[PDB]
């Protein structure tokens, strides 16, 4: 229960576990949505706290899986969290950063701090479901989840996997009048109920030996492309609206032009609300076509990615591909590939294709490959791998290791679109790739200045 007129639509919250309510603070276990503003999970947690006459507190687990990615993501996330600490402190909301995996750490915290209710944000990924299962086994209090990432809650937008954007789109757009709304301000707590710097230091030291380096032993990553945190995210949104949105419709598929929003790293960590971005873009007057194209990406393609992962347990495997694509890829399994590269050769941009290599270098150096070349990149991994299963493994590995926005439903769904035709149709049949949409080098040369892209990233 929340207080009458709290402005919380109950369709945004799902019970994970019934239990017996305790009398202490409401705990928001923050995971996907690393921000204080425009956060329905935090807002719901505050509202339940107010109804129960207790404070809200935030807990975040610094998990054991950080070593599976790089310094680039760890520093981006933790610097955001340092700013978040302050934001939450200004609302008199304490934040606790627990070192370890959620099952042990969240269970113990709930007991030690006498928590009344536990609330988390929503992610459809396997690792969050693993964590939920272990937490559920370790607690006796009620446990809810709130979809703070999507404009329309994932379980409301559709009751099933949607095979195409054109089947999901009408369902989603029909629910915007209900779910696309302004956020209430977060009410502070009535009274105030190892530092992150130390953790960051220790974590970086553990990651240092696996840092991406050029032949010179100088690091590849350039950390000045995306300043982390809530405040920076808002400035990137504003600069997008002011300077890039007008040309987005025309230039979104030109990797030589900096005309995308550049919001993905911030959206991935939830340092900015996609609902906020949509409210601001909807209000803007910009060139015809650009708003339509942008909203299709941040509403339809982003939210269909959650739909995909939520409703397909095997979202990172061949089995989740559509029947037509599985049958087609199987028919061409024994076709001889034109090249076969090792993971190391792919990783280091050592293929015979200079466009592919440049795309990989953009990823290595900036942590954000242009959206258009991501499609090209993943499709060539299918073409130059022993099997579609190996291609998935390779693409996922590199995406997750090097993209700031990686380890994300958008990645799994984008890779599945690219390699497996998920959310696509059948195209002309070719050897090796069957009926999976093909993106040729020469097609790219016709579409944009390939030589310039290659010069930029070599
Ligand atoms: C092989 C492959 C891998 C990808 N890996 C990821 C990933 O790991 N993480 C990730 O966030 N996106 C991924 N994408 C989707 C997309 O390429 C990025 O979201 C986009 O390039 C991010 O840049 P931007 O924010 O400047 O994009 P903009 O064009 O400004 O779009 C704004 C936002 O809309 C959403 N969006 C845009 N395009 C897509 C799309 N095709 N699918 C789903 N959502 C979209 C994203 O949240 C993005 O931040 C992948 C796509 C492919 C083809």
């Amino acid at each position: 229960l929340v207080p009458r007129g709290s402005h919380m639509n109950p369709k945004r919250i799902r019970a994970l576990k019934s239990g017996k309510q305790g009398d202490g603070p409401v705990v928001y276990w923050m995971s996907r949505d690393q921000r204080a503003e425009d956060n329905w999970a935090l807002l719901f947690s505050r509202a339940i706290a107010k109804e129960a006459n207790v404070p809200v507190v935030v807990v975040f687990c610094l998990t054991d899986e950080f070593l599976e990615a790089g310094i680039r993501q760890y520093e981006f996330m933790l610097k955001g969290l340092q700013e978040l600490e302050v934001s939450l402190s200004r609302k008199k909301i304490p934040s606790f950063f627990l070192r370890g995996d959620p099952g042990e750490k969240i269970s113990r915290f709930v007991k030690d701090y006498n928590a009344g209710t536990l609330v988390t944000d929503f992610s459809p990924l396997r690792i969050k479901n693993q964590w939920i299962e272990k937490v559920i086994s370790g607690i006796s209090i009620p446990f809810f989840e709130v979809d703070a990432h999507n404009v329309v809650p994932c379980w409301e937008a559709s009751q099933k996997h949607e095979y195409a954007a054109h089947t999901f789109r009408p369902k989603l757009y029909a629910l915007l009048p209900e779910f696309l709304e302004e956020f209430p301000e977060l009410e502070p707590n009535s009274v105030t109920p190892e530092t992150l710097s130390d953790v960051l230091e220790t974590g970086v030291k553990a990651l240092l030996p696996e840092r991406a380096l050029l032949k010179n032993k100088d690091p590849l990553f350039e950390p000045w492309h995306f300043e982390p945190g809530e405040k920076a995210a808002k400035k990137v949104m504003e600069s997008f609206i002011a300077d890039r949105l007008d040309s987005y419709g025309a230039l979104r598929n030109d990797p030589t032009k900096n005309m995308l929003s550049n919001l993905s790293p911030y959206l991935h960590f939830g340092q900015i609300s996609s609902q906020r971005v949509v409210l601001e873009v909807e209000k803007a007057e910009s060139n015809p076509g650009s708003k339509k194209a942008f909203l299709d990406e941040i509403l339809i393609w982003k939210e269909i990615s959650d739909n995909f992962c939520y409703y397909n347990p095997g979202y990172d495997g061949f089995e989740s591909f559509p029947s037509w694509a599985k049958e087609s890829l199987n028919a061409h399994r024994n076709d001889v590939r034109s090249h076969i590269y090792t993971l190391e050769e792919f990783e280091a941009g050592k293929t015979h294709d200079p466009l592919w290599n440049a795309s990989q270098m953009e990823l290595l150096s900036t942590g954000k490959m242009h959206g258009y070349t991501r499609m090209y990149w993943a499709k060539k991994i299918l073409e130059w791998s022993e099997s579609p299963e190996k291609a998935l493994e390779i693409a996922i590995c590199l995406n997750d290791r090097y993209e700031l926005d990686g380890r994300d439903p958008n990645g799994y769904a984008g890779i599945a679109w690219s390699i497996g035709g998920v959310h696509d149709r059948a195209w002309g049949e070719r050897e090796v790739t069957g009926k999976i949409r093909y993106m040729s080098y020469e097609g790219c040369k016709r579409k944009f200045d390939v030589k310039l892209y290659i010069e930029k990233y070599s």
